[PDB]
C-alpha cells in the first residue's frame, strides 16, 4: 500500500499538470479568437473602402465619359469659326480692291462728264454769236427795205 | 485499503475527463488558429486591391484635371477666335456697302452722260437750222444794199 499511497500523490500532480495544460489551451485559444476577430473587423473595414473608392472611380469614368465629347464638340466649333473668319477676311480683302477700283472708274466718269459739259457751253456760246447776228440782220434788212421805198418816192 | 482504492478510483475519473477535454481543446485550437490565418490572408488581399483601385482612382483624378485646364484652352481660343471674326465680318460688311454705293452712283453717271449728250445732239440740230437762216438773211442783206447802190445813182 505505500506503493498505492505513492500513487495517489502521482495522479495528483499528473491531474495538477492536466489543468495546466488545460489553462494553457484556453489561452492560446483566447489569442487565436482574438486575431481571428481583429482580422475580420479590418476586412469588413477595408470592404467598405473598397464600395467607396470604386463607387468615386466609377464616377470619373463617367465624368471623362462627358469630356471626351465636349472635346469633340469645341473641336467642331472651332473649326466652323475658323472657316468663317477666313471667308471674311476673303470678301473683305476683295472688296475694298473693289472700292479702290470703283472710285478709278468714277474718276473717269466724272472727267468725261465735264468735257462733255464743257463743249455744250462753248457749242451754246457760239449760238448766242449766231443769234445775235440773225437779230442784226433782220434789223439790217427792214431799214434796207424801207430805204429802197423811201429813194423810189424821191 | 478500500480508502486508497476510492480515492485513485476518484483521481481516475478526474484524469479522464481532463485529458478528454485537453484533447477537446487542441481540436478547437486547432481550427481557430485555421480561421485565423485564413481571416489574415483575405484581409492582405482586400488591402492589395484598395491600394489598386486608390491608384487607378488617383489616376482619373489627374487626367481629370489635365481635361478641365485644356477645357479652358478651347473655351479661350473660341472667345479668341470669335472676336476676330466679328471684326472681320464688320470690315467686309462696310467694304461690301461701300461697293454697293459706288455702283449706284456710276450708274447714275451713266445716265447723266447719257441725258448730256441728248442734249449736245438737240442743239448741235438747232445750230444747222441757225446757221442756215443766216445764210439766208445774209443774201437777202446782199440784194438789198446792191437795190440801194443802184437807186442812189439815176
Amino acid at each position: 500500500m505505500k506503493q498505492l499511497e505513492d500513487k495517489v500523490e502521482e495522479l495528483l500532480s499528473k491531474n495538477y499538470h492536466l489543468e495546466n495544460e488545460v489553462a494553457r489551451l484556453k489561452k492560446l485559444l483566447e489569442r487565436a479568437e482574438e486575431r481571428a476577430e481583429l482580422s475580420e473587423g479590418k476586412s469588413a473595414e477595408l470592404e467598405e473602402e473598397l464600395k467607396t473608392v470604386t463607387n468615386n472611380l466609377k464616377s470619373l469614368e463617367a465624368q471623362a465619359e462627358k469630356y471626351s465629347q465636349k472635346e469633340d464638340k469645341y473641336e467642331e466649333e472651332i473649326k466652323v469659326l475658323s472657316d468663317k473668319l477666313k471667308e471674311a477676311e476673303t470678301r473683305a480683302e476683295f472688296a475694298e480692291r473693289s472700292v479702290t477700283k470703283l472710285e478709278k472708274s468714277i474718276d473717269d466718269l466724272e472727267d468725261e462728264l465735264y468735257a462733255q459739259k464743257l463743249k455744250y457751253k462753248a457749242i451754246s456760246e457760239e449760238m448766242k454769236q449766231l443769234e445775235d447776228k440773225v437779230e442784226e440782220l433782220l434789223s439790217k434788212n427792214y431799214h434796207l427795205e424801207n430805204e429802197v421805198a423811201r429813194l423810189k418816192k424821191l
